[PDB]
């Protein structure tokens, strides 16, 4: 199975970071290789953004996300993850 990025992107844009996590976690757990790195990276960005919203440190989740996404082809699994990373950096002030 693969995620419905249109559904995920709809949650992401709305800022529903917990829900993005809920949808992707099952896929991440069963994923392998680059697909697993992609899924975990998106999950980590959502986590960093959720933490920033709470006024807490999120740069640690961001660096981890960057290491997971670093070097991946784009798009991947039909997702333009670079745009998500770029947006996350702007919102996190990084």
């Amino acid at each position: 199975m693969v995620p419905d990025w249109e559904e995920v992107l709809g949650l992401w844009r709305a800022g529903r970071y917990y829900e993005v996590h809920e949808v992707l976690e099952p896929y991440w757990l069963k994923a392998t290789g680059e697909e697993r790195r992609l899924l975990q990276g998106v999950i980590l960005l959502a986590a960093a953004l959720h933490q920033r919203r709470l006024g807490r440190p999120g740069l640690r989740n961001l660096r981890k996300a960057e290491a997971r996404l670093e070097g991946l082809p784009c798009p991947l699994m039909g997702l333009d993850w670079r745009s998500l990373l770029q947006e996350a950096r702007r919102r996190l002030g990084a």
